[PDB]
């Protein structure tokens, strides 16, 4: 055949799939019709997700009643207990979840230690996830990880049983849902071939015709300038089922809109995906580097083989790190050497690996830049262009970059875990507000320039904030007329903004 067989696989795992990942994943299979197309899913792990939200409540209510039992604690004391109170709930063995019948027990332990309308709020999302699940396995595209680890285990048992074992890890011990998909994607490809892209992404679109309309007219490329706005019209003109752009807005003119949805409508802006050749590992990093989100190979990659080598060697690693209870500067030196040495590796290469082993706790609870995380180093962006590198596949010609999908849609912006907007102490004092603490005059002023500050960098697009800080910034007073003006600004953009921009 020569080229990549047609499969698209998606990856959705730990819950019902949302509207707007059903949504998205639609406009696929319209666009790619000759496609087969797969989306898996766990039905062992249906209540993943659920767990996650009942520990990170009880987590919650018990720092509220650590910062109750403690004034002058600091954004560092507060992250510290974040992150042990998180591993004392999912190690505790009062509170067991390693299966669903497990997670459904321990889910209604917590919601009554809660009190409230906690338990028919959980007994009720029980359910809904139970019918979620019955409509999916009665009502083709849908098919299941444990007939998948199966499959792959008949062609490679060692590789399929160790990445069974860290993809069960990122379900259980850390709840990671988008790390327990960074190794399905790769067992998925590895095992059945064919192309494999985040459930948040979205087609490309025919450049040729958006410059033929000469609307969109550089020290930079047409796509980084328009690409995100485009594509928020996009989704906004086909009203997808469960979207949040009902509620934002783009700075496109009148005409530049109006050519957007002529397009759309037309059926002619989205380009189908191209021909692949069978024996190459593709990906994208036209944005910001190699990316894990979209990737493409055949069965039996001997690429893939590599790069789940080092992913398993990462938990090997990780494994040593945390045994040896390696935390300060002088002990990953120690670490680092003894590593490099025990493995083969280049210690001034690894520089940046070993210390965000720190942070394999910290992702999703402690405020980081994604390049910083444990995530993006173990499993996601990072290792993938590490393995790209040191095998110098790129000379090779064994990985080649390729168009898959767009990463400028709206659900990109809205990670499942990854936190990045405040840090330290603005963060710090928006928790507070969100358990009805009050602040004092210094963190008021701190959390108010941060939040004006996330809104100017945004310049002239919708700034997406919690509404924890909509509400802060609404018991405000005394704002200036620069702050009023980027409130009626971002209120064009978004309606979060509309109560804020109203005198
Ligand atoms: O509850 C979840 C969250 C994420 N994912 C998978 O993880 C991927 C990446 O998620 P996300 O876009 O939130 O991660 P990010 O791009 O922010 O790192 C998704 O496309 C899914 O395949 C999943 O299966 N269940
Ligand atoms: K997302
Ligand atoms: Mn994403």
């Amino acid at each position: 055949n020569n080229f990549i067989t047609h499969n698209l696989h998606t990856v959705w795992i730990g819950g019902p799939l949302p509207d707007i990942t059903k949504s998205y994943l639609k406009v696929w299979r319209d666009i790619n019709p000759d496609y087969t197309h797969i989306t898996w899913i766990d039905t062992d792990n249906k209540f993943v997700a659920l767990y996650n939200n009942a520990v990170k409540e009880l987590r919650e209510y018990t720092l509220k009643q650590y910062l109750v039992g403690d004034s002058n604690a600091t954004a560092n004391d507060y992250y510290d207990q974040a992150v042990q109170i998180e591993r004392g709930v999912r190690e505790n063995v009062y509170l067991p979840h390693g299966n669903d019948i497990e997670r459904i027990k321990t889910i209604k332990k917590i919601a009554g230690s809660l009190g409230d309308n906690k338990v028919q709020e959980y007994r009720t999302k029980i359910e809904t996830i139970e019918s979620s699940f019955v409509e999916m396995i009665d009502g083709g595209h849908y098919q299941h990880v444990s007939a998948l680890f199966e499959q792959f285990s008949e062609m490679d048992n060692l590789r399929a049983t160790a990445l069974k074992q860290i993809y069960e890890r990122e379900i259980n011990d850390r709840g990671n849902l988008a790390a327990a998909s960074d190794i399905l994607r790769l067992v998925a490809l590895q095992t059945q071939g064919g192309v494999y892209i985040d459930t948040d992404l979205l087609p490309h679109i025919d450049w040729d015709l958006i410059e033929s309309t000469k609307l969109f007219l550089d020290n930079n490329s047409v796509e980084r300038v328009y690409s995100k706005e485009i594509y928020l019209e996009i989704e906004k003109y086909k009203q997808l089922t469960g979207s949040k752009t009902n509620k934002i807005r783009s700075g496109l003119t009148k005409s530049q809109i109006n050519e957007i949805q002529r397009l759309t409508e037309e059926n002619n802006l989205f380009k189908h995906l191209n021909e692949l050749e069978k024996n190459c590992f593709y990906s994208d990093n036209s944005v910001r580097g190699w990316t894990n989100a979209m990737l493409a190979c055949n069965e039996n990659n001997g690429f893939m083989n590599a790069l789940m080598d080092r992913i398993i060697l990462n938990y090997t690693i990780l494994d040593e790190f945390i045994i040896s209870n390696i935390v300060t500067d002088g002990e990953m030196l120690n670490f680092t050497e003894k590593m490099s040495a025990q493995f083969g590796l280049n210690a001034e290469h690894e520089g940046s690996f070993i210390p965000s082993l720190a942070n394999y706790y910290k992702d999703s609870i402690v405020p980081n830049s994604p390049q910083a995380t444990a995530t993006l180093f173990m499993t996601g962006p990072t290792v993938l262009d590490t393995v790209i590198r040191v095998e110098e596949a790129v000379r090779r010609g064994i990985v080649k970059k390729e168009a898959i999908a767009s990463l400028y849609t709206v659900e990109e912006t809205f990670s499942s875990w990854s936190i990045s907007q405040f840090y330290d102490k603005a963060a710090f004092y928006l928790d507070k507000v969100k358990f009805d603490i009050s602040l004092n005059s210094a963190e008021e002023g701190i959390l108010r320039d941060s939040c004006f500050d996330v809104i100017q960098q945004s310049k002239e697009q919708a700034t997406h904030l919690p509404d924890i800080a909509i509400k802060f910034l609404e018991s405000l007073n005394n704002f200036t007329w620069k702050q009023l003006e980027l409130l009626i600004k971002a209120s064009e953009f978004s309606d979060q903004y509309k109560t804020l921009a109203t005198l």
